[PDB]
């Protein structure tokens, strides 16, 4: 379980690294998923040895630019049918109309 | 030798990773060494295996 009252899970990542747990399933929101990805990258346990499955459906919103070249295999799911043209049009319309946060 | 066109040593670091060259000596400047470290972190070449 990720630590409560905080998002800095460095002790948890260090415990998993020390325990040689290479395949991990993450049950957290995409924001906390990004946070834990950054913590793990800072922990140096994000390489081809490690495979992370994310149960969150917002894995497409993740910024994986620092992470693609590492050789990791981050697997997840995406129910948002972005492949469809109408879905892409609706998504772009929502993004343009948002202009918020 | 690091690439001369630009400070993008990603092909060199990929070749080093493929060849399992963990122990590396870098003859650069600290400005260039920082960029090399940033690009090595992007390939997970900064772990307990590499020195």
């Amino acid at each position: 379980q990720l630590p409560a009252d905080t998002k800095d899970a460095k002790p948890l990542l260090k415990e998993m690294k020390r325990g040689k747990e290479f395949h991990v399933i993450f049950d957290c929101s995409h924001e906390m998923a990004a946070g834990i990805l950054k913590q793990a990258l800072a922990m140096g346990m994000m390489t081809e040895y490690y495979h992370y499955i994310f149960t969150t459906l917002d894995l497409f919103a993740l910024d994986v630019e620092p992470y693609r070249y590492s050789g990791v295999n981050m697997t997840g799911f995406r129910i948002l049918n972005t492949e469809n043209t109408q879905v892409s049009s609706i998504i772009e319309k929502w993004s343009m109309e948002r202009l918020q946060a």
